[PDB]
């Protein structure tokens, strides 16, 4: 089936949910006010995922593999990039 | 393979651990004085958890998929409902 | 493909990610300072895990899958050790 991760923030809260799916993985977001399409969108066959808010700020990393490679997204306030995350 | 999810809370602490197994997601429980088997037992083959705790209150967020329909399970200290999350 | 798990600590922070790849679950470990390698090594196609920092110590639990069996591990600041928890 489709594999998902979860992690959230706040008393709200933020909610992120990613769901791998048919090799692509994307993400739904809550913040209170409704669920939607979040901006990450990457492939990948599993997912995991955790954050961690420091004053005003979100910290994600999502882990994403295809066959044996695992890579690390990051979210620091600015957008998605690859992070230096490597299996070995 | 069962494939599971996990999440904790407090000092304890409490833990609670999902397992999709052949299709069954079940939940056993450790509050610090021996593993149970929780109230939670939905349908899926993949499953993933958040937790927040606020005040007196623990919210779970247990998102379980079979096939490509994920369905969010909620618990806000009165039993497991649906919750408003799809997927898109 | 290979699955993953994730948790992360403090405000550094410290992420640790379990990967099972080909029946064995290994650990990559960031605490500020580069990538490397951690002492988690242990049978399994699945794998979870929650943490729990209390004061200066962080206590990890590990859960590994083969088949239907379920293996807890534990960190709580000296080595991995199989825990308590049971499927039922
Ligand atoms: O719009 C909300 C958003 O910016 O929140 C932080 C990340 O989860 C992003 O992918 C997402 O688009
Ligand atoms: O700021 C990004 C970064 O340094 O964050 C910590 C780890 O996730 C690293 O792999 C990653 O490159
Ligand atoms: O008995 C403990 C319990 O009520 O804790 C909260 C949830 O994890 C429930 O499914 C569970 O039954
Ligand atoms: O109180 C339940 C609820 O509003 O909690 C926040 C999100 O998990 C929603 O999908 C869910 O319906
Ligand atoms: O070296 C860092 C380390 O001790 O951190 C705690 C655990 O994640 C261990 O497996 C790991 O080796
Ligand atoms: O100190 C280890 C232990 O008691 O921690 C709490 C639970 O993870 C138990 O299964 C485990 O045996
Ligand atoms: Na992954
Ligand atoms: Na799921
Ligand atoms: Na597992």
């Amino acid at each position: 089936s489709v594999q998902t991760a979860a992690t959230s923030w706040g008393t709200v809260p933020s909610i992120r949910v990613y769901t791998a799916n048919n090799g692509k993985i994307t993400e739904r977001c809550w913040d209170g006010k409704g669920w939607y399409t979040g901006a990450f969108n990457e492939p990948g066959d599993n997912v995991s995922v955790t954050s961690w808010l420091v004053g005003s700020a979100i910290h994600i990393r999502v882990y994403a593999s295809t066959g044996t490679t695992t890579t690390e997204w990051c979210w620091d306030g600015n957008g998605w990039t690859k992070g230096a995350y490597t299996a070995t």
